[PDB]
DNA sequence: AGCACGCTGTGTATATAATAGCTATGGAACGTTCGATTCACCTCCGATGTGTGTTGTACATACATAAAAATATCATAGCTCTTCTGCGCTGTGTTGGTCGTAGAC
């Protein structure tokens, strides 16, 4: 939504039904900033999943404020379901969460009324006071299933080797350079699509062509050889013989290189 | 039902007249646009002229100070002649006694 900045005409009232002020009533919500490993971030950010269903439970043991995640069994079985939420900062300062929503376009002292401000709806989702990180638990039987998977991270290669053509080299070189095979592709056949347009015309008489030239000059005073030729469908030799009698080309004016009506016929 | 087979059309090549129409091409002119180059103005050091602080002077007064000199004041010697003091003398106040008397009670 591109829009002009520093608008003092209050045009945002008419074009934007939603208020431009920042919503702050959600800022009192507590938000835990959590850093996840590769698998939990992979399965907790995909758009084909996360339909609002429950993914786990949070257990906070108050003996030492130990936070654990007990994941549900609906996701997988090879992954662990018990995790430790370590807190690297019990109090996190100067960190908040803000969200942006698109607007509805339907229905010294020196200042400049143009700053190119993009208006977007903004709202503080809450306040962050806990920076969290989720580690897999040591005692889980599936914990090794993570570690080997991590050992699978450095082991697999994402690139494949080059492919070697194992057939006879003459069959491979049959298509190269000198070949009987004419090209059958239609990619950039500019000469095919431009040389097929041919104009054919006859020596149609002088009175009708001069009347046609007068009609085009009445429609617009300035014309060219190509536009008049495609408008009247006449040969260049016959069209030139009629233009110089009743019209002339401009040599020094702002509309130069264009055929225009003579000043004697201009007042007609 | 759809691809193999047969048939036909088209393009290849040869010459050769005809015509109109289309197109490539060289050149000349000119508008458009973009990069290169230079002007005016500002700034910043540098020369300059010019302006001002300092010193000294002139002209012709006023003005504060102050010193040599005439002079009023005074300190003091001289003098002189009027008073103070010591000595000589003497004469009258003093002491004692007697007796009238007079004034206090």
């Amino acid at each position: 939504e591109v829009f002009d900045g520093n608008d003092i005409e209050n045009n945002e009232t008419k074009v934007y039904e939603e208020s431009l002020d920042l919503d702050l009533e959600r800022s009192n919500r507590q938000v835990w900033l959590v850093r996840l490993p590769m698998f939990l971030a992979e399965k907790w950010r995909d758009r084909n999943n996360l339909h609002g269903q429950e993914l786990g439970k949070i257990r906070i043991n108050k003996d030492g404020s130990k936070i654990t995640l007990l994941l549900n069994e609906n996701d997988n079985d090879s992954i662990p379901h018990e995790y430790d939420l370590e807190l690297t900062k019990k109090v996190v300062e100067n960190e908040y969460v803000f969200t942006e929503q698109n607007l509805k376009k339907y229905q010294r002292d020196r200042y400049i009324p143009y700053v190119k401000t993009i208006p977007k709806k903004t709202a503080i989702v809450g306040t962050v006071c806990h920076e969290c990180q989720v580690m897999p638990s040591m005692n889980d039987p599936n914990y090794h299933k993570i570690v080997e998977q991590r050992r699978n991270i450095v082991k697999l290669n994402n690139k494949e080797r080059i492919t070697t053509l194992d057939e006879t080299v003459g069959v491979t070189m049959s298509h190269t350079g000198m070949s009987m095979r004419s090209d059958n592709s239609n990619f950039l056949k500019v000469g095919r699509e431009k040389a097929k347009s041919n104009i054919k015309s006859i020596r149609m008489p002088k009175k009708e062509i001069l009347d046609y030239l007068f009609k085009l000059f009445d429609e617009y005073d300035y014309w060219s050889l190509k536009g008049l030729k495609e408008r009247t469908r006449q040969p260049e030799a016959h069209l030139k013989e009629c233009l110089d009698k009743v019209a002339t080309l401009v040599k020094k004016g702002p509309y130069a290189f264009k055929y225009t009506l003579r000043p004697e016929y201009k007042k007609l």
